[PDB]
């Protein structure tokens, strides 16, 4: 059991809708933490009260190198805070923004992790849905680490912008562990060419890609990567491959860091 009285806030890490995130250290162990609040106002007035609680309790017990660790929770009057593991290299996505895009042996190290960290996801039941790159964290050996549980949910079920989601889930629709596969392909694309595959500039634009799977290669995409890609981006999604198969891919094999 916390109290904000308990850790020291260092910078401001960050700040998306519903709160910021600071780096902290609890003030006892002198432990090096995240701290992100989130302000009960903005909650009851989204509704996402249960998809928090959801989300707490989910990664709450969760413990893999390439999940972000959620150490604990506390609230106060106008605010509640998770206390979140401290990830030193920051986001997936600025790096992204400032390498404009990776190399084939860099994409194919982040799609291993993220593999083995789904996988594991799936072995209690845990479906992620929302893997963009802004919740894809770098710890200490620039490893990649999945953030934000926001949207996660236990077993399959019938639950922003469309960019990462498959067809399954975008047109209503029922969906199970297999989204997960098509995010991994459409992060494997953007990791590769520098924006996701079916990005446009109105909402159903993107909407009718996705619907067909509509995506095209730029010269530089290698055959292999060529292979994967077309092979997790199925409107089907029992067409689509299973991790331990991706894991074992030519192009990630020859191209992943062990
Ligand atoms: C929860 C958590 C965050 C975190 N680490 C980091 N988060 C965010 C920014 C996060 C964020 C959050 C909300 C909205 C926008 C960004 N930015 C970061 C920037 C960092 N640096 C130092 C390392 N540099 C390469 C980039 C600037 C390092 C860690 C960061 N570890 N654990």
């Amino acid at each position: 059991q916390w109290a904000l009285e308990d850790f020291e806030i260092g910078r401001p890490l960050g700040k998306g809708k519903f709160g910021n995130v600071y780096l902290a250290r609890e003030k006892q162990s002198k432990f090096i933490l995240a701290l992100k609040v989130l302000f009960k106002a903005q909650l009851e007035k989204a509704g996402v009260e249960h998809q928090l609680r959801r989300e707490v309790e989910i990664q709450s017990h969760l413990r893999h190198p390439n999940i972000l660790r959620l150490y604990g929770y506390f609230h106060d009057a106008t605010r509640v805070y998770l206390i979140l593991e401290y990830a030193p290299l920051g986001t997936v996505y600025r790096e992204l923004q400032k390498l404009s895009k990776f190399d084939e042996q860099r994409t194919a190290t982040y799609i291993t992790e993220l593999a083995n960290a789904l996988s594991y996801c799936h072995s209690k039941r845990v479906i992620h849905r929302d893997i963009k790159p802004e919740n894809l964290l770098l710890g200490s050996a620039g490893e990649l680490k999945i953030a934000d549980f926001g949207w996660s949910v236990h077993a399959p079920s019938s639950r922003g912008t469309l960019d990462y989601l498959p067809p399954e889930m975008i047109e209503g629709r029922m969906h199970d562990e297999k989204v997960d596969l098509w995010s991994l392909g459409v992060l494997c694309y953007e990791f590769l060419v520098g924006k996701p595959p079916f990005e446009a500039n109105t909402y159903q634009e993107t909407y009718k890609r996705i619907s067909r799977v509509e995506f095209t290669f730029p010269d530089f995409v290698t055959e292999g990567a060529r292979d994967l890609i077309s092979r997790l981006l199925k409107h089907n999604p029992s067409q689509r491959p299973m991790l331990r198969e991706v894991l074992e891919h030519p192009w990630i094999t020859a191209n992943s860091s062990k």
